[PDB]
């Protein structure tokens, strides 16, 4: 029993973390086969970041300007190129610890594990959600850039995130592994409005189901509701509108618990309108939304890798 | 910036996780050098657990009755012994992925990472605290037993915990790596009173300091206090009494923020007496106590 925010085991990804350096800037790189992926802003001085022409800047750079370090071993860089906002440094050695991997662009609301690094050495690991406004609230200090997010789906590491930026707001933005930013952000040092954020409704519901499975049942009422009536309340409290796809996804949980999705929505409704009266649910005094239905099920059947 | 409950990278420990099996029961084992460590209740049927005589039960077992599996590879067991509540199965092969490691018995209030396994295969990783009553609130299902807790100090894995059981409470108990339970618990399926639990005061203070460093400053007051006056309030709300050793440990944080430890205690005091008025601190509506001062500093200087 018991329910914790669990990250995927980081082993396979640890073996791919290296240090990349260019002039002053040192940040992290992902080493898969004979290519190291890192944020392209590695090539910018502090001055360059205000308004960088990346093409012009990359053209001035030579292979030898790139110091790539895998622990004790220095890797020889034999080529460099740019794909969207990521740098692809070609090296003379294939990473022998390269796992089976895909590159995936996740949807907002979905979760992943982050392996936070500094100078290419793993620091720690935490699970988080891609906010509806395509930011993340994480832990990223100076030189944590290049740190990646991933999922393990059986034996395959699905890399979905690389950290680039901290917004003045103090939240974080980044790309998929093809170098495309999530959301409206750019790799420039300017004011950047993230969207109005919303609570991931489907995830909260999944978490409520987790609570019941773990014997925390105080919040269950004898009311029910409709999608429309519920969503009217959701809109008011800045919750993602709930769709049938969401109801369908919560089916297995609904089945195991014997509580209908609309019945649970009705309980959630009452919690939004009345608050929690300083009660906790699974040791939290607010409604957690960084557990997907799949996450809840994974942790409640003891799925391994 | 930003503040997350972070676990240590699990890689080095993944390489030591194996599956141990005896009769029906299968659980996890830790494989270091040529010895595999697992809970001794591996030898118990469901019936045996009500009231097991472990000596009598172990005597019936022979080397070959222990099936030890490291991924695909099966390890040959050449000896077995019991040390407190743990089994030490000696194998013919040294684990080639053995990291530099110590065994440590941690104090209550300290934190560690847990690598939850099932059938010797890593499931996931989370950070938690050893409660003052020597229990832990974790995630442990059927066959998660043998899962270990650890800290990494550079390249050295300090193993501090092995999970044994779930109390009727729904909390978890286990041993150090020499097989000694934390707290008053035994490896029997019976009612077991954990102590009155208390909030780890020093950890809360550390977390408050983290908040200020990350620009969450609403809770700072114009008041101060003494150790004794504060501790009188702490006792009332079931907080660990604060000592000078705790004040000393919070010094570096105190220094960076320019807020005296007693000044911060004064802010904590007011939060206990008045509650939080449904405000958050670092996105939490309660006072978090599973961050040690060292944890806070580690995350605030970017230590590997």
């Amino acid at each position: 029993s018991g329910f914790r925010k669990m990250a995927f085991p980081s082993g396979k990804v640890e073996g791919c973390m290296v240090q990349v350096t260019c002039g002053t800037t040192t940040l992290n790189g992902l080493w898969l086969d004979d290519v190291v992926y890192c944020p392209r802003h590695v090539i910018c001085t502090s001055e360059d970041m205000l308004n960088p022409n990346y093409e012009d800047l990359l053209i001035r750079k030579s292979n030898h300007n790139f110091l790539v370090q895998a622990g004790n071993v220095q890797l020889r860089v034999i080529g460099h190129s740019m794909q969207n906002c990521v740098l692809k440094l070609k090296v003379d050695t294939a990473n022998p610890k390269t796992p089976k991997y895909k590159f995936v662009r996740i949807q907002p609301g979905q979760t992943f594990s982050v392996l936070a690094c500094y100078n290419g050495s793993p620091s720690g690991v935490y699970q988080c959600a891609m906010r509806p406004n395509f930011t993340i609230k994480g832990s990223f200090l100076n030189g944590s850039c290049g740190s990646v997010g991933f999922n393990i789906d059986y034996d395959c590491v699905s890399f979905c995130y690389m950290h680039h930026m901290q917004l003045p707001t103090g939240v974080h933005a980044g790309t998929d592994l093809e170098g495309n930013f999530y959301g409206p952000f750019v790799d420039r040092q300017t004011a950047q409005a993230a969207g109005t954020d919303t609570t991931i409704t489907v995830n909260v519901l999944a978490w409520l189901y987790a609570a019941v499975i773990n014997g925390d049942r105080w919040f269950l009422n004898r009311f029910t509701t409709t999608l429309n009536d519920f969503n009217l309340v959701a809109m008011k409290y800045n919750y993602e509108p709930l769709t049938q796809d969401h109801v369908d996804i919560l089916g297995p949980l609904s089945a195991q618990t014997g509580i209908a999705v609309l019945d649970m929505c009705a309980s959630l409704k009452e919690l939004l309108q009345n608050g929690m009266n300083g009660r906790t649910i699974l040791g939290s005094a607010l409604l957690e939304d960084e557990f997907t239905p799949f996450d809840v099920v994974r942790q409640c059947s003891g799925v391994t890798f």
